[PDB]
């Protein structure tokens, strides 16, 4: 297991437009396309991303694409931001594929909000960072896959995932 095995179970693959979680039209592997509720932007912000006039549907190729770049991004959002690096560093690497989960869903600013959080993982007290990740709206929305990722924080084992 790996973090783009662990992403695409936890995000899946749809190869048209669709809703998210939170309503917003989304394509691929969970590729945000935009927050705004006009399917017409979304098609627009999808033709940019591909590069081509879709309407609205991508091969399975393209959905991979976008999908290495946004694990790409995540990575170097953790790097560049002075609250997530320095935890990051200090993860194993099962736990620093969790820590990539959680930008790619919520992006850096959102993570970084985590303060205390953030602070228990890099003091590696596994079992009470797990009791406070939990007490968020990013749980209490998205309980199934939240318990992944924090099961993989507190155990530092892909458990959660087989
Ligand atoms: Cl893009
Ligand atoms: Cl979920």
């Amino acid at each position: 297991m790996n973090i783009f095995e662990m992403l695409r179970i936890d995000e899946g693959l749809r190869l048209k437009i669709y809703k998210d979680t939170e309503g917003y039209y989304t394509i691929g592997i969970g590729h945000l396309l935009t927050k705004s509720p006009s399917l017409n932007a979304a098609k627009s912000e999808l033709d940019k991303a591909i590069g081509r006039n879709t309407n609205g549907v991508i091969t399975k190729d393209e959905a991979e694409k976008l999908f290495n770049q946004d694990v790409d991004a995540a990575v170097r959002g953790i790097l560049r931001n002075a609250k997530l690096k320095p935890v990051y560093d200090s993860l194993d690497a099962v736990r620093r594929a969790a820590a990539i989960n959680m930008v790619f869903q919520m992006g850096e600013t959102g993570v970084a909000g985590f303060t205390n959080s953030l602070r228990m993982l890099q003091q590696k007290r596994w079992d009470e960072a797990a009791v406070n990740l939990a007490k968020s709206r990013w749980y209490n929305q998205t309980p199934n896959r939240a318990k992944r990722v924090i099961t993989t924080f507190r155990t530092g084992t892909w458990d959660a995932y087989k």
